[PDB]
Order: structure tokens, then C-alpha cells, then sequence
């Protein structure tokens, strides 16, 4: 509740906030869904202004073709953050962030469910494909 | 089977539940297709034998409520266990820690399979 | 976006040998299947060696004529049978806490991956399934 959003963007607005908690600087991925998908890059174009608002250096509008930013919290399965070596004491904090991050993936699965088809009582995709 | 549907005759209340839960407020239980009525625990429903919802008393099916769809919703924010500096671990705990985060996963796949399905 | 643990290689005539990039925890957690008229599942110790750590030497040389168009494989981690279970000590090992955290990292990932895998946004909606019945043309 809720990882994936889309805002609304028009030009000269560049400061958009994150509702979730991110747990690592790279886990936010920021894509102007636009007409077409475009992934944005951690320093070139958006900087985290206050750890909870994403500033934008370039203030994109609909007029160069793009609405809107979709920011999900993609959490990698391979880049695990907590590794237990031979001791190397277990702080409780180590065991905490290990069970914290794996819940973060599991909840990201529950906001994947809204962004495929949906039943309206089915979607405005231009294509469905390979049959 | 993290979510199941239960329609039944009226003034009966002794539903059995499997999935199996961790906290009693994870079971959310609903009233159906005319409305989306979500009833609360202590105004309405206890659990009696820790596997039955024993409901409240009647409702069914007559008030447009045909009928109950109880389900798991585990909260992903309120972790049941916070590990602290020792404050020693119990082996029950080290399991239940990883047990809960596997249950969001079993929850998450199954409501996606209810739209267009796999099989 | 993007599927990390289900993958569909082009079977492409006689090619015996494909790679598996994701971090499968045990041998039996990878199920390989055959696509193209059927959904053929093929058992390990006879029909295909694990070539190496990361490679499936499939024996032999299926498709596409004589039936199957794409070898695909996915992870299936058992979400019930946990792999190391902690009892009273029984000292905590680095291997024990990791594999326990490794496994539940997969089950949440295998969930999130499976949810795109059914019908979901291609990087438009996708997959080579039959989309069995919708029952009316309007």
C-alpha cells in the first residue's frame, strides 16, 4: 500500500514524493511511462531531494511526448543485502534487515496484481500477442 | 486456497477455516456481491476453537449477502517479531520470522491466478 | 518487469545444451519443460544431466519438427517444505541462517515472478499459452 504509482506530470513541475520506504538508494526505479517506456538514471536526471521526494533535473512535460513517471520499488533477488559469514557476530539488526527486505519483495508482488489485466465487468492494450 | 468462498443457509455460523494464520486480525472476512461489507472482530466475530470462525450469529443469505468469502491478509508492515539484542532467540521465533514472509508470497500469487488464470 | 526466473530459450533444431542464470537453491527446484504442441516435463537423472553448476545438458536434441518449439525452464521452490528448520541448539551456522533466508527470498521472488508470467505487460500482454476460453465474439 502502495509501491507502484503514477503521478501526473506537466512541465515545470519536477518534485515528486515517495510514499513507501525504499530500504536502498537504487531500489527505486523511475520510469516516465510516456508514450513509450524510458528508464531514468540515478544522477543524470532525477536526484532524491530529501530522501522522500524525487527531484527532476529536466522537468519533463507531455510536450516532448511523455506522461507519466511510474516509480516502483524493484527489489532485487540476487543483490541480497544481508549475508551471514562465519562469525562476524549476528547483531539483531542483521537478522532484521534480512527479514525486512524479503517482505519487501513479497509485497511488491501484491502491487504487481493491479498492473496486469484487471476485470472491469478487459484492458486498453494496443496489442495482445503470441496467442 | 488462501482465499475460499462460503455460501450457506441462514442462521448457521460454525465455519471451519483452513489456511492457517499467524495473528487473528489477519483473517479478514467479508459480505458479498451486492456489497463489499467488511465486518469487524469484536462487534461481530470471535474465533472459538482457533480453527473456526463461529461466526457471529445469523447473517445469511437473505439480505443480499450470498455469502461469505473469508481470506488471509497478512500485514507486511507490522512485523510480528522484532529481533532485539539478546533477549535470546527461541527456535520457534527463527522459524516464524521466515514463515510470515513466505505467506505474503502464497497470498500474492493466488489472487493473481483468479484473474485470467493459469490452467 | 522483468521475468528473472522463468525463461524460454529458442530450442532451435539440434542444440543440446542451455544455461540457467537464476540462483536455484536445489537441483529439483528447476523444472524444465518443453513447449510447442505440449507441456512435456522431463525427469533429471535419466533424460538430462545437469551439465555443470549452471548448464542443462539435455539428452537429446529435441524439436522443432518432431514436436516441441522452445525448451523453457523455471524455478519451482517448495513453499511448504522448508530446507533448514531451527530447533533448540543446534548452534546457528552461517550456512543455516543464509539458506533459510535464501529460500524465503526465492519464494517471495518466485511469487512476484509468477504473477507477470501468467498474463502481463511485455517490455502489451504476453505468453505462449492457449488462453483457453472466452466464449464470445462481439
Amino acid at each position: 500500500i502502495k509501491t507502484v504509482l503514477t503521478y501526473q506530470l506537466d512541465g515545470s513541475n519536477r518534485d515528486f514524493n515517495i510514499p513507501f520506504e525504499y530500504l536502498a538508494r537504487k531500489f527505486v526505479v523511475v520510469t516516465l511511462i510516456g508514450v513509450d517506456r524510458k528508464v531514468l538514471t540515478i544522477n543524470t536526471d532525477y536526484r532524491f531531494a530529501t530522501r522522500t521526494t524525487i527531484s527532476l533535473t529536466k522537468a519533463w512535460g507531455p510536450a516532448d511526448g511523455y506522461t507519466t513517471i511510474e516509480l516502483r520499488r524493484v527489489t532485487s533477488t540476487t543483490d541480497r543485502l544481508v549475508d551471514f559469514t562465519d562469525g562476524s557476530i549476528l547483531r539483531a539488526y542483521d537478522l532484521n534487515v534480512a527479514q525486512i527486505q524479503t517482505m519487501h519483495v513479497a509485497e511488491e508482488a501484491r502491487d504487481l496484481t493491479t498492473d496486469t489485466i484487471g476485470v472491469n465487468n478487459l484492458d486498453a492494450r494496443g496489442r495482445r500477442i503470441v496467442n
